[PDB]
């Protein structure tokens, strides 16, 4: 620009305010792919994934949120949980479409099971039915010599893929063969990764390891087709990364120095949260904790790889318990409750600077719920990450409750509720009378019969640049359709869109969402 | 904070997010004091000012906005206009309360006029009635020897006051005696401020000048009592400063080098705005323009003093045509239309840095309406000034219209409408059918009979930290109560609260506003 008082160019008034496309207002639907309908006991990355994306596009949604896509819990008290991953980087092979494998010629139509009961995932039977079919497809791929074989070889040898996949495959092979509760009790040559012991595992467990890798390839190829189709329809996919990983995983076993373990590989201190204004007990989670000091010394190489894999799967993703990056609660591993721990200093912004330097700009959503400290807020703003608002948490205190729409900010994500909340209708049904009248006053004395439209419109009309609705709320469902009740160990993660509902029968629901997206500028 | 991975103090979780009191959510009423009811032809800084502040406090409002308090236009085509000030720094003596002067013993009850017609200010008769009474009070003060005389002497000699008041008094005295259209035609010794000519003006015009100063003192003392009472009730007063001043003023005559004048004191270039997407002609305003280059050389001393006087009157204030600080439209003074001008580079942030250094933090509101350029937005954010949203401008384009609530930001001021807009009911009455249905869809298909509650609630429920309602909208008034129709020359600035309405009869209106302030967190 010229000197003060001098002429601007003739065209000055054409220099209109800049609108960063990273600020675009968007709406999305939360729907885990297990919840897709179909005849094979669980949703998959097949025909219904494309039908869903067409319905999202018809509704004018530009985002799809999923839970972690990792191989879930197999213990009887977390069966199907996306948050009890066996591995941080692998894909859940139960999401592999039997129909897409028939198209590939890796399965025969004849080998597909007869139609299975359609309304809920049965996690105690689904692996016994699908696992042998996915294994069969992986064996046919390994013995083939065409296009798909070449792609498998390119995947296997890719430096980003092999950096997690080799360790995950050998871990699964040793776990399968040794079958102790944890790698802490493996024979010393396997526990401490003797080069010679690992070469002998590949000799004795070759078919297990090649099959494990081919299954991860079949997942990768299906997911990339879904993500390519999403992008073709203007849809971004938002994933979900828990800050911590499980002890019994390749993540810890093949990267022991990244964690605070004693000399025998047992965790010194484990994760949780202390008591606060809302909890008398706090929570003992019991994950191992990162050696953030040793990580800083190698430029956070372990976290950089974890983020690289996440950007391979997702356009953007939430980090659960984001506050752990500023400060984290650490319980001595011998303790049975949360109270006896201490706050430690998290890595803060340098972790994010190292990620930006190695991977470039990533779109992270900070899960920043509950009682957090000013350093958490400062860290989040310093990296310009959006936090979360959840409307189901907004109406039970006073007008300073940060979840109320007049307290929202532009760089934020607003939900009606997450996978951890009841549906809007279920929440409403158990809500005290005093909170209900408070909800109805706030939404400008709207009628109680319209609570769902009320909360959906309250999320969509927010200044928050992303609004997310659970699919259950679009379908008008009650408590029977809740994805998770926190701290219960049965009937979670099993909700599916019922057989009587199909995406081609949801035109009215699409139109109703699209009209409010148009009004509130999210198209 | 300690090293990464080390212990935080035991009290870590007590360090809750910081809430800057400069971010507090607040509501205010726009009401120019001329609009106060009472028996003397115009509102004043007397009993009704205190009654209004009590009603604001009962309604839970924490802000009161006024128009400029300067001595207004006396030409027949801008009679009463606060935006045709005779002076940037003086107070309008017509706002002086005859009743407060009786309390002081400067007027006798017997000298007050009989009750005058109460519903509209008559600008063609009000000066002839009040001027002689305020003059009488000023003469009694000048001949007195008590408390008020001492305060007058302290006011007169105050370095901040004398820096504008002496020039304003001598200007008014010469203007009164010489009586040309402008100071451009004054005799050379008065036009060019010969020291000897100015000493002779004080000899020959002593009573005019002493009276002018005593009147400014009586204004100052009344206004400070209003502002002290406001503060006692938790009310901030927001004023209004036009960026430009008038040519025929002490502001220009006593500060010629601050302006772009030729060697005879005639403006080289004058203010306006060029054509844009919304105007074929643009506007020729015709004020003189600042020599921003020469101002930078003395640390913007003229602007610093203007801001010092404004903070003497107001807690915070709007600057009209804030965009002039980044870039300003300059028309050669010989031209009769706006098209033939040029954009010049405004002073930008250094003006604001010099103000911060000399006066400390000030709360400025940027009037940033219409087509503005990215440099205007950049300047506003660089000084963290709030811009404006106006709901009457929100519903006539598409969903990207910045006045719609989903586009508001926290650091912003939202109005239903300003003194330049019709009332909500008047605007609604002339609004096209297509815009009306658009308004009703946006506010979630609210009933047309409730448009006023709809727009008031839409301003109060905004994320904007300040919401302002015109008093006319609280009283449910139509187009007959509009304060100004831009570019008309009759019947403007004359609306008063009618004689049948009193602040003690407005309890229901106070309660109705207070309840929505409570719901949307502005108490
Ligand atoms: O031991 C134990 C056992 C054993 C072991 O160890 C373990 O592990 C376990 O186990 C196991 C099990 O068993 C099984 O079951 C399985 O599991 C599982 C599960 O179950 C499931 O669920 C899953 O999970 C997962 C999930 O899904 C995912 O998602 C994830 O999660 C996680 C996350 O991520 C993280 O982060 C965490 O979270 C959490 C947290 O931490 C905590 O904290 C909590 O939070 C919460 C809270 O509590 C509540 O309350 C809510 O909140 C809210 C509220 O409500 C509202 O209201 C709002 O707030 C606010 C307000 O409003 C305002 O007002 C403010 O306040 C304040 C005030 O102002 C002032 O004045 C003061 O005050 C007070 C008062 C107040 O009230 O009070 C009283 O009176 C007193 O006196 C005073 O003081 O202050 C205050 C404060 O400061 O503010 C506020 C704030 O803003 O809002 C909020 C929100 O935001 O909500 C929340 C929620 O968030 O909780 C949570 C939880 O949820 O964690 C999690 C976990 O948990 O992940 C997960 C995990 O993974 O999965 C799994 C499966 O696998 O398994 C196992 C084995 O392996 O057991
Ligand atoms: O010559 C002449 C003559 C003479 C001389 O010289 C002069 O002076 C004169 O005079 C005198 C007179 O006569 C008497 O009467 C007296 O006076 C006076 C008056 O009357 C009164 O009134 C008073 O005044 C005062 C007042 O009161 C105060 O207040 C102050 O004022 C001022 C201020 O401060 C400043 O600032 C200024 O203002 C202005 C401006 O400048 C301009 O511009 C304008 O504006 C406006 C506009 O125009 C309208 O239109 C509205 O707007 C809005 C809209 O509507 C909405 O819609 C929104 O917008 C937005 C949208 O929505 C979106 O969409 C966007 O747009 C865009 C788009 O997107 C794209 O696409 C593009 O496009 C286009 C299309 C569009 O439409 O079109 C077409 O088609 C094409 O083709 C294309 O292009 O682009 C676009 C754009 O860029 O965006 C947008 C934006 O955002 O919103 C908006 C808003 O914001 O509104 C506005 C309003 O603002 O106007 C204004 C005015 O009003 O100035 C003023 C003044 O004027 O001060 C004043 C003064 O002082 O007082 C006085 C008394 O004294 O006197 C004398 C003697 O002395 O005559
Ligand atoms: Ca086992
Ligand atoms: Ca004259």
């Amino acid at each position: 620009v010229p000197a003060v008082g001098e002429d601007f160019p003739i065209d000055y008034a054409d220099w209109l305010p800049k609108r960063d496309p990273n600020d675009r207002r968007r709406a999305g639907i939360l729907l885990h792919p297990t919840s897709f309908p179909g005849p094979y006991g669980i949703g998959d990355l097949g025909p219904q994934a494309f039908k869903f994306l067409d319905w999202l596009h018809l509704a004018g949604c530009s985002l799809w949120q999923v839970l972690p896509l990792v191989p879930p819990g197999k213990r009887g008290n977390e069966d199907g949980s996306p948050y009890s991953g066996q591995d941080a980087n692998c894909g859940n092979t139960l999401l592999i479409s039997l129909e897409e494998l028939v198209d590939d010629g890796l399965l025969k139509m004849e080998e597909l099971p007869e139609p299975l009961p359609t309304d809920r995932v049965n996690y105690s039977t689904i692996s016994e039915i699908k696992d042998p079919l996915i294994t069969k497809a992986a064996k046919r791929l390994l013995s083939s010599e065409g296009e798909l074989k070449d792609q498998l070889e390119n995947f296997r040898r890719d430096p980003n893929i092999s950096s997690w996949l080799e360790d995950a495959a050998y871990f699964a092979a040793i776990d399968n063969s040794v079958n102790t509760i944890s790698w802490y009790d493996w024979p010393e040559p396997l526990k401490n990764r003797h080069l010679a012991a690992l070469e002998e595992v590949y000799q004795s467990e070759k078919d297990f390891i090649d099959i494990f890798i081919a299954q991860q390839f079949l997942f990768q190829r299906q997911w990339k087709k879904v993500r390519d189709y999403a992008r073709s329809k203007g849809i971004s996919i938002m994933g979900d990364m828990p800050i911590y990983v499980g002890y019994h995983s390749a993540d810890v076993w093949a990267n022991k120095k990244q964690f605070l373990l004693n000399r025998k590989g047992f965790p010194l201190i484990v994760s949780g949260v202390p008591p606060d204004a809302f909890s008398e007990t706090g929570q003992l989670w019991g994950s191992p904790l990162y050696d953030w000091k040793a990580m800083e010394k190698d430029g956070f190489s372990w976290w950089v790889r974890r983020i690289q894999r996440a950007t391979d799967l997702f356009d953007e993703f939430r980090i659960d318990h984001f506050r752990g990056f500023a400060g984290f609660w650490a319980v001595p591993s011998e303790e049975k409750i949360a109270i006896l721990g201490r706050w430690k200093v998290g890595p803060g912004k340098p972790l994010f600077d190292a990620i930006l330097q190695a991977v470039g700009k990533i779109n992270i959503i900070a899960e920043d719920l509950g009682v957090i400290t000013e350093d958490v807020v400062q860290l989040r703003k310093s990296i310009e990450a959006p936090g979360m608002a959840v409307l189901q948490f907004a109406f039970g205190s006073d007008a300073e409750n940060p979840h109320l729409p007049h307290n929202h900010e532009q760089n934020q994500v607003v939900y009606t509720g997450t996978h951890d909340n009841d549906t809007i209708r279920g929440w409403w049904d158990t809500l005290p009378q005093e909170e209900k009248s408070n909800v109805l006053k706030y939404l400008s004395n709207i009628e109680e019969e319209e609570i769902s439209r009320g909360l959906i419109e309250g999320a969509v009309s927010s200044v928050a640049r992303i609004a997310i609705i659970p699919m259950q709320d679009v379908l008008g469902l009650g408590s029977d359709s809740r994805m998770n009740i926190p701290a219960t160990q049965f009937g979670n993660w099993s909700w599916r869109i019922p057989s009587s509902t199909s995406f081609d029968n949801l035109d009215a629901e699409a139109k109703k969402l699209r009209d409010i997206l148009a009004t509130y500028g999210r198209l």
